[PDB]
């Protein structure tokens, strides 16, 4: 792979493996919340945890603001 595609791939591999990890934790527990049980003993911390996870993930979302710049273009690879 070319270095630019290689870097976005190794960035992408880091990013893609990250997206399922959030899904794996949510599906395992702290899903289906507020309807009398959320696969947890407390069911209150899970809402805070996912909100806490999202806020830095949105900070992770905002830290690729350079991808709009990169060198000249962004929308070259959106395969996965």
């Amino acid at each position: 792979p070319p270095q630019f595609l290689r870097w976005i791939k190794e960035w992408g591999t880091n990013v893609c493996i990250q997206k399922q990890e959030h899904k794996e934790y949510v599906k395992s527990k702290c899903s289906n919340v507020t309807n009398l049980g959320a696969q947890a003993s407390e069911s209150n911390n899970c809402t805070s945890e996912i909100k806490k996870y999202q806020e830095w993930s949105r900070k992770r979302s905002i830290q690729w603001e350079t991808i709009s710049k990169r060198y000249k273009k962004y929308k070259r690879m959106d395969i996965l």
